[PDB]
């Protein structure tokens, strides 16, 4: 009975746009590295709280974020300051981090992708 809230805006055409090197490094590298992982599947779509049978999940999350609208936001520069696609990244898995146990599956797969985020971002070049 519960509804999916409607998903994260990912283009605003009053935004002003600019492509940086952080950017297309943050899509083309990150984004994509994390995208065809293993334990991507979870992560690349706004989380369905009717298909799941999650009717406590928008009452937790209250600021749901997923790789398919980061991989959307950066293909509609919507990002300006990298900043924000590293925001929305650590906003998914702290989301994740929540809701569920410790141990969960979907914990660890969640801390496998943080890891590599990591190790990604951490050659971002420089502003």
């Amino acid at each position: 009975s519960h509804m999916n809230p409607p998903p994260p805006e990912t283009s605003n055409p009053n935004k002003p746009k600019r492509q940086t090197n952080q950017l297309q490094y943050l899509l083309r590298v990150v984004l994509k590295t994390l995208w065809k992982h293993q334990f991507a599947w979870p992560f690349q779509q706004p989380v369905d709280a009717v298909k799941l049978n999650l009717p406590d999940y928008y009452k937790i999350i209250k600021t749901p974020m997923d790789m398919g609208t980061i991989k959307k936001r950066l293909e509609n520069n919507y990002y300006w300051n990298a900043q924000e696609c590293i925001q929305d990244f650590n906003t998914m898995f702290t989301n994740c981090y929540i809701y569920n146990k410790p141990g969960d599956d979907i914990v660890l797969m969640a801390e496998a992708l943080e890891k590599l985020f990591l190790q990604k971002i951490n050659e971002l070049p420089t502003e």
